[PDB]
């Protein structure tokens, strides 16, 4: 498996603050912005919504979580996200075993603290809910990132 600068991006990430005065570990939007940008990645910039938004326009979008979790292996950065009626969430999903067999692992930062946060060892299937943990979409960058 080749993911394995994605998550050394998204551990350094973790520290990192896209934002003036606010850890990417509390911001899940700044978060993915500094994955990206240590890796070399274009990714639409705003709020969660407002990167969904982008993603769906202009990425690569994939079918399922298992689907995910083999791009990710292969080297490649995915995204996955879900616009709010309020507020959305974006995550970097990363390769390994599926949760509940279905859901990737994922690293996420998050504005509700260690709940809606993940270093790898939470699934999107438990950052999410019950309801929305089925709706994510899931979205690939067109070149890898990762030798």
């Amino acid at each position: 498996s080749l993911d394995q600068c994605i998550v050394n991006a998204c551990k350094n990430s973790w520290d990192k603050s896209y934002l003036a005065g606010t850890p990417n570990k509390d911001n899940c939007s700044g978060f993915v912005q500094s994955v990206a940008a240590e890796l070399g990645v274009p990714m639409p910039r705003g709020n969660a919504n407002a990167m969904v938004d982008g993603l769906e326009q202009s990425w690569t979008k994939l079918a399922s979580g298992a689907e995910a979790a083999q791009k990710a292996a292969q080297g490649f950065l995915v995204i996955a996200g879900l616009k709010g009626r309020t507020y959305g969430h974006v995550a970097v999903v990363i390769s390994g075993p599926l949760y509940r067999q279905k859901y990737p692992m994922c690293w996420c930062g998050s504005i509700a603290g260690a709940v809606g946060q993940s270093q790898g060892l939470k699934s999107v299937g438990q950052v999410w809910n019950r309801t929305d943990r089925d709706r994510l979409n899931y979205y690939v960058y067109s070149l890898a990132s990762c030798s």
